[PDB]
């Protein structure tokens, strides 16, 4: 039903193994076994790094209610939250890891349908936290993962921040940032806004279209700001018509406010989701396949 913040206790889960570490702290599979309920939950347990200045857990708790508050298909929830001497977040499992690394490893099956409605997705995910008031401020193929072939979910690892009601815009502090998928502004003024976010879609949605390429590959991050004012931008990727690689260089934009907006962006790439060899050209597209639940239907998978 309403999305609401679970309190857990540390009898309540396991964390199995380790998937990854960052600045952010640690994530792990896990098992969450409510108390009382008698179901076991795959989950993912993120146990955040110790900060020279903890925050209370009254304002640990306030956080998380918001986080917990973000219901939406395409971002991956948080489901419950345990405090004790770490705060762990347990969030929901997305089986198959990033879609960065599912496109680069599955690149030979990958057909125009799925990458069309991946756009549409992370689009109304986007849409969804911009009515939210979050600004993402990390969009990128690394940060959507995978539930399902089908079916991929923004994530969040410390970087979004929600704004005020007459807030327009965040202004950052120092530290490393990933300039290559960072608008102008937010590169040279530390400033980030929901059309910078939509400029991380634009670099988000070639990444897809190159399955997987790096972009500016082999370009120093501190020439970036450079080339751009110069007023050059990534190419054209060979599958994409010009229709969709156009809309891709309109979130590259100078002027931010010349940018589309997310709802644009989704109503966009649904209507080409909907006819997508007509908006992609990929060589054996109708023969492509990836494992579906209709495979033993279709006698798939031989
Ligand atoms: C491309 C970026 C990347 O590698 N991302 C990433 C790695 C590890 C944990 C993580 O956070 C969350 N992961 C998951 N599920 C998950 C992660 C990794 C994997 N496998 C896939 C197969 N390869 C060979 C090894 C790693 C499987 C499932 N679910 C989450 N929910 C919230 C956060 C995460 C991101």
């Amino acid at each position: 039903n309403q999305a609401l913040l679970r309190i857990l206790k540390e009898t309540e889960f396991k964390k199995i193994k380790v998937l990854g570490s960052g600045a952010f702290g640690t994530v792990y599979k896990g098992l969450w076994i409510p108390e009382g309920e008698k179901v076991k939950i795959p989950v993912a347990i993120k146990e955040l790094r110790e900060a020279t200045s903890p925050k209370a857990n009254k304002e640990i708790l306030d956080e998380a209610y918001v986080m917990a508050s973000v219901d939406n298909p395409h971002v991956c929830r948080l489901l419950g939250i345990c405090l004790t001497s770490t705060v762990q977040l347990i969030m929901q499992l997305m089986p198959f890891g990033c879609l960065l690394d599912y496109v680069r490893e599955h690149k030979d099956n990958i057909g125009s349908q799925y990458l069309l409605n991946w756009c549409v997705q992370i689009a109304k995910g986007m849409n969804y936290l911009e009515d939210r008031r979050l600004v993402h401020r990390d969009l990128a193929a690394r940060n959507v993962l995978v539930k399902t072939p089908q079916h991929v979910k923004i994530t969040d690892f410390g970087r979004a921040k929600l704004l005020g009601a007459e807030e327009k815009e965040y202004h950052a502090e120092g530290g490393k940032v990933p300039i290559k998928w960072m608008a102008l502004e937010s590169i040279l003024h530390r400033i980030y806004t929901h059309q910078s976010d939509v400029w991380s879609y634009g670099v988000t949605v070639w990444e897809l279209m190159t399955f997987g390429s790096k972009p500016y590959d082999g370009i120093p991050a501190s020439e970036i700001s450079s080339i751009l004012e110069k007023g050059e931008r990534l190419p054209q990727p060979p599958i994409c018509t010009i229709d969709v690689y156009m809309i891709m260089r309109k979130c590259w934009m100078i002027d931010a406010d010349s940018r589309p907006k997310f709802r644009e962006l989704i109503i966009e790439f649904s209507k080409m989701a909907r006819d997508p060899q007509r908006y992609l050209v990929i060589q054996g597209d109708e023969r492509m396949h990836l494992p579906s639940p209709t495979d033993s239907n279709f006698y798939r998978a031989l």
